[PDB]
């Protein structure tokens, strides 16, 4: 089954934010079962385990941008594995670590695919350059590096020597937004980048978000599809345990609606669950709730529906 | 009026299940002034009584199926009532206790009205047979026995020897699901049964989920309408105290809306309030929180309108 | 922008209602800082200070109406301050307090803006006289006394001696009720108000119910829009410190969708955030709830977008 084939990278990293926990992302997930789930949800499953980051002592800010070397090498080393995965012919699934992995992801994936569509599950767009970046975390610079459309603005940054924007901007659509900076407005508006807010979600409903979603991305033919999910981008009553939460978002519901229409359109060949930080939890339960979230939106993603599923056997004998 | 006349039924059972308290759901239901309340909406009411149920000493299993007969005895004392309630011209209220005893209220109602349409709103659909059960739980099989499609496909199960189906696949219609075993899912797919589950609710929204509904149980003329609700349905941040609840489901504000339109038709004849147990809080408000919105349901089913009521006189004098 | 110059004027009043609390209200949205985030998204803030509500000891009830001399007053001297505020350009932007200010409110803002379309957001309808009313609260009374039909069904009451209906009871669209007294519902029909119970917002969406509200309201003109908003409108779980809370009603992002589309139209000149009672919620961070949101609520009203907001500049240079 190519929608149950999948190829497990698991990315520690947290360099591209400034607070530590979102490395041991890979290991909670992992500790919830999401290996034996898959498997018992007829899946052909391959772990490839975690990328190790050799520690880079000397790594200067650019600017204000802070951790460039680190965020670079890893998402290039990220990309090789992306790389390696599709070619073995498995939905590549990158268990993040920080957002700024997105970099990586994609251009690994675009390696081998490059006609990718992508849907982009945030609070925030994420697609801050070097330049107009409030904060300076690349964990919310990951756009910017990967548009067609950017080259030119997006400046020398010592890590990102590698990067070649593979995604043009017609080839994105942006779910859940409700955190954006003025720059990052501009950035959304000027470049004419589908997106959907959360007072479009208010206005149609998640059903026709996804009724629009699907049609601006595989329009003219059924290219595959990155899906690049932030868990910030749910209400943080259902994902407490993040390094950026922005509540009034998607429901438990609403992810899972997302993710179910998504694995339909039978094109799901990429999938990042991003910004898991386990240890930025104010109580045990919250990180717990925020997992079985994480791992019920995975579930969505390659095949668990909630009207039930079968096998070509007889039930009833 | 013929949807303000009520015949309140208890049935004190838990044996369809193995969580304890259930059988105390038609107790809390009453101290919480559930007939005081409806007497003050305008409602002709009568209390038939709790039913007592007759203890079976040494209830060997059919199969892995466990206390076989005193659900068929239990099920069995409540069809006898729900006839009675039914033909007495009233509307059958049953305040459960576990859904196994569904049989008896379907059978029961279907006596009087053998055109009756039947409404599911619960997580589980609740469809599974004697030999497709693998909870053993009895709770989670009435649909089968009920349903005239499965005739031959259900087993000489002791206990159940007076059931004589009465509903066919295409009177009936789920709302909420979101829990489905393989075997309840195939029979589901293999019958032409029409099924909400939550992706369904997500989707087209709650207006047109009981839009549908409505159009589709009342297509070529008018007849009665027995609504099954279990407080599973609705999401467990509502109804806490109740033994399988499923996260991310029906809000109080969806499950209101599907009781107060079949209000609005008056032809709501049947009514099942099922699943409460008060053991199954975890602080007293839960329970308080659960018992409030079974109430606040079942008020909604005789006309308590969020919009407003009054009496017909003048206010302004 | 009009729809940015702001005239702050904060109503520490509550002799409205016996819950004791809601005469903080302006301080604790001062605390919050209001003026300060207005400032940012770009306003034209300049505050009009606290009215100077004097005690009126003694004051004797009318009928089951207590304090009726009191809140005559406080609402006479608010006509005033609003008046003033509408003739020097500015939105009037009232932070109670009670939800009996709203008498004078929408009389300031329809002496100086004849023609104004309200638009009731509330979880009652507030549209109870000093006779029909059950509980004698006059936060719960104030439509009624505006309303040019009903002149004839208010008597001479001590204080609103100043009082002249000045809206229609089709200047006027409810929004997020559940909890209409049946004196309430017999003026709604009788008159013919545009509702929206939270069974419509069910129904159609919020996005529906915003096309239908402003359109009842703003077909034939671009007309004056005067929100006059309750906090209890939003579900409990939203703004629990508040003295009327009532389960099941609107949420975060509904509330921030309708703020959102009134913004979009640039015809708001009043608003009215009521009810915000600091020392009703259980715990502290209930408090800090209810305020925020109430904060969310405010500046969505003057520009705050969940997609973006930068400034008439090029992000890019
Ligand atoms: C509930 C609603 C709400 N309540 N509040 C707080 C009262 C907000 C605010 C939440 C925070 N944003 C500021 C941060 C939003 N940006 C996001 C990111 C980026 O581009 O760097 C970081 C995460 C990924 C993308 C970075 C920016 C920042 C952060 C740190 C330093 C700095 F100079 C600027 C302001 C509004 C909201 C959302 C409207
Ligand atoms: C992400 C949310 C989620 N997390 N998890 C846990 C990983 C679930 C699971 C919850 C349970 N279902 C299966 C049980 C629900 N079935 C239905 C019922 C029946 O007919 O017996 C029982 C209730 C009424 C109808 C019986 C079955 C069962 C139960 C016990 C033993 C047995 F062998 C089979 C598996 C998934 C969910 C819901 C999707
Ligand atoms: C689902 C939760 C629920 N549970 N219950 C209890 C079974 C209710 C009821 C709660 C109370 N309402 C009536 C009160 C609501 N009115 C409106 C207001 C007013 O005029 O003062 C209140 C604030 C502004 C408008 C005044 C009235 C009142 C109040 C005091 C005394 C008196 F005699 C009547 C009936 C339903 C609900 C709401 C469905
Ligand atoms: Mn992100
Ligand atoms: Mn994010
Ligand atoms: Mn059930
Ligand atoms: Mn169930
Ligand atoms: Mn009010
Ligand atoms: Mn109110």
């Amino acid at each position: 089954a190519k929608s149950r084939t999948i190829g497990i990278i698991g990315a520690p990293f947290s360099k591209g934010q400034p607070r530590g926990g979102v490395e041991e992302g890979p290991t909670v997930l992992r500790k919830a079962g999401l290996l034996e789930k898959l498997k018992e949800q007829e899946c052909d499953v391959k772990d490839y385990g975690d990328l190790p980051f050799a520690d880079i002592p000397n790594d200067s800010p650019f600017q204000i941008v802070k951790n460039p070397r680190s965020v670079g090498k890893a998402s290039e080393q990220l990309a090789g594995k992306v790389a390696e995965v599709k070619k073995n012919g498995r939905i590549s699934l990158v268990l993040g670590g920080d957002h700024s992995l997105a970099i990586g992801s994609i251009s690994g994936h675009a390696r081998v695919h490059p006609d990718l569509g992508v849907i982009w599950v945030d609070a925030h767009t994420d697609i801050n350059t070097p330049l107009t970046t409030t904060s300076g975390n690349l964990h919310g610079q990951p756009v910017s590096f990967l548009l067609k459309e950017l080259k030119g603005k997006i400046p020398d940054v010592p890590g990102f020597s590698w990067v070649t924007p593979c995604i043009s901007a017609k080839d994105i659509v942006y779910i859940g937004l409700r955190d954006v900076d003025p720059g990052e407005h501009y950035i959304l508006k000027t470049l004419g980048i589908k997106y959907f807010s959360m007072t479009e979600v208010d206005r149609l409903g998640i059903g026709k978000v996804m009724e629009e979603t699907l049609s601006y991305l595989l329009g003219r033919k059924k290219r595959p599809i990155h899906l690049s999910f932030d868990v910030d981008g749910l209400d943080p009553s259902f994902t407490p345990a993040t390094g950026t939460p922005v509540v009034g978002g998607l429901t438990y519901r609403e992810g899972l609606y997302i993710t179910e229409e998504i694995y339909k359109t039978g094109l799901l060949s990429g999938l990042d669950i991003m910004e898991v930080n386990p240890s930025l939890g104010k109580t045990p339960e919250e990180v717990t709730r925020t997992v079985n979230t994480a791992v019920a939106i995975t579930l969505a993603c390659f095949g668990l529906a909630r009207e039930g599923n079968h096998k070509p056997i007889d039930y009833l004998n």
